[PDB]
């Protein structure tokens, strides 16, 4: 099914290089700017969004009124929430780089995260726009055999669970 | 949906020609070498693996950290575990080659095997790499109208449940 996944606009921790999961931070001015640029660039399909503020706000600025689902949240980094990527222990770094065997204390494992994300996608009964996070987009892109790195406020359309259709970036 | 079926590397019973099911044998040195060679070939899709040592070790050396599922185990041969294929009683060997029905003493029936395997496959929610055994790979290939012979340490990619995409025999 055609799904459009949108990575929310930037927050302060994006420029600061800190892990941002369930910590509810707001979009920055540029983050809201990135979000407004999405209006008119996305199809008028039913919309779903992480309930986290930065996602909800991106959806709103993009001209949508999404139904909220915590299932679309970024992975829960547990004790690693807010940690600087730079000083992250090499084992955690490579776990995240290779996207496997990641189990932060007090948090969610990558395997649990993937099950949550794919279970949500499996339940969609028609094309939709999903306002979510970098990790969710990455999980989907990697499952489709592609690099999952996409700029904040950008989008990707896929034919789940078969292939990527288009990557949309706006300047 | 893209599935990669990987047959774990060789054990002593592979080269000895013995039925290997739930007997938890380790990989030989060559078996580990075969596993390492897969690292530069297999796509980085979510990974799952039989919980048996030889499959787990293959996944590890191939550069993966799989979720463990006993449903991916080879069939349980029961009293036939370790039995030489060459001297296998014609009544067992026939059953196995007819693919119509099979239930070794103290073992698992082919119907239970298949229930187990296909339940797992049908439950997958996204593309994946599956570290498993010859019988499982066989079962999948046959379900797609193909011949289920892949060397140890090799893989086959399929568009489940439609057709085979490519075979990777190293
Ligand atoms: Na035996």
């Amino acid at each position: 099914m055609e799904l459009w996944l949108v990575r929310h606009g930037e927050t302060l921790w994006n420029r600061e290089g800190r892990l941002l999961g369930w910590t509810d931070l707001p979009l920055t001015a540029e983050g809201e700017a990135q979000a407004r640029r999405l209006k008119g660039a996305l199809p008028s399909l039913p919309a779903f969004s992480s309930d986290l503020m930065r996602a909800r706000r991106t959806a709103e600025l993009a001209g949508f009124s999404p139904r909220l689902y915590p299932e679309l949240r970024e992975i829960h980094f547990g004790a690693l929430e807010g940690a600087l990527w730079e000083t992250l222990d090499p084992r955690y770094k490579e776990a995240l780089l290779r996207f496997q065997g990641f189990h932060p204390p007090g948090g969610e494992s990558l395997s649990a995260f993937q099950e949550r994300v794919f279970r949500f996608l499996e339940g969609l009964k028609a094309p939709a726009v999903l306002f979510t996070h970098g990790g969710v987009v990455r999980a989907v892109l990697r499952a489709l055999g592609e690099d999952g790195l996409v700029p904040p406020g950008s989008a990707v359309a896929v034919d789940w669970p078969r292939r990527v259709l288009v990557r949309l970036a706006l300047d």
